[PDB]
Parts: C-alpha cells; structure tokens; sequence
C-alpha cells in the first residue's frame, strides 16, 4: 500500500535524509511504507538537525542525530569522558562544543511551551540544552539562550513553514498535525 506522503516525503527531502529515516524507523521496528506522518516527521527532524549543525563555525557542532544508536553513545560517552559533561539519560541530537553541552532540537506543531514541557520532563537531565521549533515560526529554547545567530534559526523557520505549505498543497497537512 502506497501513500500519498510516503511519495511528497521522497520528493521533498534530499536522499541522504530518506536513507537515515528509513534506517532509524528501522532500526526501532517501524516501516515508513506505514507510519507516513512519522516517516515525514523523522525526515523534518533530521533535516532542522543538519541545518542546526550548519550554522555554527566550521567544526562546533558534534552530529548525534542520524547515526546508529551504538555509535551514537559511543560519541557520548567519548565527549562525556573528554568534557566532563554528565552524560544524558536519553540520546541528544548534537554537541556544542562552544557552549559544552548537548542539545536535543524538538519539532512541533503544538503549542511551543506545551511540547517543551513534555521534552523537559521526560528528559529530565538538567544539563542537556533544549531547544524548540514549531511549524508556525515560534522557538523556544532553554533559558532563552538560542545557540545560534538570528539568521540561522530563520533560515530552519522558513524551511519548516514551506514544508507545512507543500504538505497543505496536497491536502496532507491536516492529517499530519492531528497525528502528533
Ligand atoms: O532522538 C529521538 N528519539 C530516538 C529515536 O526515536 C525513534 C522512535 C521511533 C522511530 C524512529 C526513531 C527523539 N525522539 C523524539 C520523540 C520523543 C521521544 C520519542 N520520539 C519520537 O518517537 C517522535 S518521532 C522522532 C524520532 C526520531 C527523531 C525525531 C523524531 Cl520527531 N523527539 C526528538 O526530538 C528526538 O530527537
Ligand atoms: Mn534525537
Ligand atoms: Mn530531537
């Protein structure tokens, strides 16, 4: 059985996005053939991910996010063990090694603080930074500190609202906000 969005999310992302959501859906025994919304979700997340990483300097971001969950700890603890950090109870998304801290990027499509809350709570780690982006142009990040300059972040504000807008071109984009 195809869907509609399992073929938008292959025309929309690049191919090396695809290819790491297939395998993490994978890898957590989910077929994206199926679970379209989420199969579209990963790829968003991934991408804003990758974007993130891509406005700091050169080399101040370590990428977590994309790779498989034993290498993915093995950086951890290899930057936890070379920075002292405490190590994160659940798996960040990124290193800042300007700031020294993790951060786990969140994309929502409610409310900024509603989903904040949720990530908090259910992170507890004290140390690990958050840092929120909803499909409307609203942020949100941990002590209102958000890491990168202006442009970066509006670059991933503009990105996400024409995802929303291609999504609603095709009628997709109701079902994919009532499915979070
Ligand atoms: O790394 C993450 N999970 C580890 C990997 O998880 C799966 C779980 C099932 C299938 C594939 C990966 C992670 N997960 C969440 C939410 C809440 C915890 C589980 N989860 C979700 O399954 C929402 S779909 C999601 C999943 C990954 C990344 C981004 C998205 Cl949006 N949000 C994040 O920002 C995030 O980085
Ligand atoms: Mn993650
Ligand atoms: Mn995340």
């Amino acid at each position: 059985r195809g869907s509609h969005m399992e073929d938008f999310v292959r025309q929309c992302f690049n191919p090396m996005i695809v290819e790491l959501a297939e395998k993490a859906m994978k890898e957590y025994g989910e077929d994206p053939k199926i679970e379209t919304n989420k199969f579209a979700a990963i790829c968003t997340h991934l991408e804003v991910c990758f974007m993130y990483s891509d406005g700091g300097s050169k080399h101040r971001f370590e990428i977590i996010e994309g790779r498989d969950r034993i290498m993915a700890w093995t950086v951890v603890n290899s930057i936890c063990n070379t920075t002292g950090v405490e190590k994160p109870k659940f798996l960040p998304d990124l290193y800042d090694y300007k700031e020294n801290r993790f951060i786990d990027i969140g994309v929502t499509r409610r409310e900024v603080h509603i989903y904040y809350l949720e990530k908090a709570n259910k992170i507890k780690s004290e140390k690990t930074h958050i840092h929120i982006f909803s499909f409307t142009g609203e942020e949100m990040a941990t002590k209102a500190d958000y890491t990168l300059d202006e442009e970066s972040r509006a670059r991933i504000k503009t990105r996400l609202f024409t995802i929303r807008q291609e999504m609603a071109s095709r009628s997709l984009w109701d079902s994919f906000r009532q499915s979070e």
